[PDB]
């Protein structure tokens, strides 16, 4: 009943471009299964809205990854909040949803914006630069460390931790096997700085360990929620923003409608991360035998959701192959859905929003002049060099 497929998500080659296997998933059927690695798939919103949705069946304390907690060891010890179901990702999730808060947000996001308008000046002295290094990654690196608390030595290794972390995420193939191959200094790094010495005062990794008193985490608890911050709070904003340059230098007519409207950059980045979803796919186990799209799914199954797929669903989204920073972005997953969507999104969309005024403001064109190369991992979509040509407002 069920149609099978050769498609290895997790190759090279559908890496490179995964667009016409997403049809194939998506049109196959509501739910796939992968012969590959012996696991249900679901390319289309409905059925991965539904999955997100409904934690208790399809639960995330069994691995978000292809591995299953309850067969094998995790590589390293398991999040208290990605890799934990209710009840018990009730209250950590609710100390990081506090420490990222609007009321946060309100305190950074002047230095946020003035570091992001600095950094456009400074590029645009150059002009030919490389959108990824020079600005992708130098933004958020230039602000979200700072406001973690972290100390300068060491944030070299601050974004391998995390293409070691979504690597982990994917099969056993030569880009997990590889990369926790060399994770050991990355991992010392990372757990050195969840230790409440490390964390300068103000930020938000003091921030959670001085939330261990009231009652909804314990001080043991705080040194790996901190991590989760290590894990997640930057890698995923470099590809949303190396997303947003590279959309607006492929579609020159959202810039032009972008600079004639700076405040369509929040809606602008918001498109990037449906447009290329930074996030491609999660796993959820199920804990029951469960029904999906006239499936039937037995317990302790393997689920992937294509969140980059439902993404570009044509069931859900008009045109949506299209980079329109106008379009109506509510209900695209590449943030999830459900008690796991990110609690983090608001310093990505902040991150996100006042890089593109920045740009809106200050670049008239930006055009491609260099090899575009793409970065290769399990879990997320990005590029490894954008090499462009500002051309100053
Ligand atoms: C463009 C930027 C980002 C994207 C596309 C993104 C994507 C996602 C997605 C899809 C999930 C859901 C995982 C699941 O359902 O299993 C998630 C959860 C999470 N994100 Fe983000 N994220 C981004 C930025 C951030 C930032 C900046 C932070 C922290 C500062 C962060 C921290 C987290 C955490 C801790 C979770 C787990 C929440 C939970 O399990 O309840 N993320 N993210
Ligand atoms: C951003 C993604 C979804 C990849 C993420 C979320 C949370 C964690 C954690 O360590 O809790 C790690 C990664
Ligand atoms: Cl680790």
């Amino acid at each position: 009943t069920i149609p099978h497929l050769a498609i290895d998500p997790f190759s090279l080659d559908f890496f490179d471009d995964p667009y016409p296997d997403q049809q194939t998933l998506r049109d196959a059927g509501p739910v796939v299964y992968l012969d590959k690695w012996n696991v249900y798939g679901v390319a289309r919103y409905a059925e991965v809205h539904a999955v997100l949705n409904d934690p208790t069946t399809f639960c995330s304390s069994r691995g978000v990854g292809l591995s299953d907690f309850k067969k094998e060891k995790p590589w390293r010890p398991p999040s208290l909040i990605l890799e934990a179901d209710p009840p018990a990702h009730t209250r950590p999730r609710a100390v990081l949803s506090k420490v990222l808060s609007p009321a946060t947000m309100k305190t950074i996001r002047d230095g946020f914006a003035a570091a992001a308008d600095a950094k456009v000046d400074e590029l645009l002295q150059r002009g030919c630069i490389d959108a990824i290094a020079d600005l992708a990654e130098a933004y958020p690196l230039s602000v979200f460390p700072d406001a973690m608390g972290l100390k300068q030595e060491g944030r070299e290794h601050l974004l391998p931790y995390a293409g070691l972390v979504a690597n982990a995420f994917g099969p056993p193939n030569e880009l997990r096997q590889t990369a926790i191959e060399r994770s050991a200094p990355h991992q010392a790094y990372v757990n050195e700085q969840c230790q409440r010495p490390n964390l300068a005062p103000g930020g938000f990794g003091a921030c959670i360990h001085a939330f261990t008193d009231t009652g909804e985490i314990t001080p043991d608890e705080a040194p790996l929620l901190v991590r989760s911050l290590l894990s997640a709070g930057l890698d995923t904003t470099v590809n949303g923003i190396g997303a947003a340059v590279y959309c607006l230098a492929r579609f020159p007519g959202e810039l032009q409608r972008l600079r004639s409207d700076p405040t369509l950059a929040r809606n602008a980045f918001e498109e990037a991360v449906r447009f290329e979803s930074p996030v491609q796919t999660f796993f959820r186990t199920t804990t029951r035998e469960v029904e999906l799209g006239g499936a039937v799914i037995g317990e302790g199954e393997k689920v992937l959701m294509f969140l980059g797929s439902a993404n570009r669903d044509p069931r859900r989204w008009s045109d949506p192959d299209l980079y329109d920073i106008t379009r109506k972005t509510s209900g695209h997953v590449g943030f999830g859905s459900g008690v796991h969507m990110c609690v983090g999104q608001l310093v990505a969309r902040l991150e996100g929003e006042v890089m593109l005024s920045a740009l809106a403001r200050k670049v008239a064109a930006i055009d491609i002049d260099g090899p575009v190369k793409r970065r290769f991992n399990n879990t997320l979509r990005g590029l490894e060099s954008l090499p462009v040509k500002l051309t100053p407002a």
